[PDB]
């Protein structure tokens, strides 16, 4: 979840 | 190690 986060930003 | 790779490319 947390690099989903960070990839969509 | 896998998703080391996977992260890499």
């Amino acid at each position: 979840l947390a690099a989903c986060l960070a990839q969509a930003l």
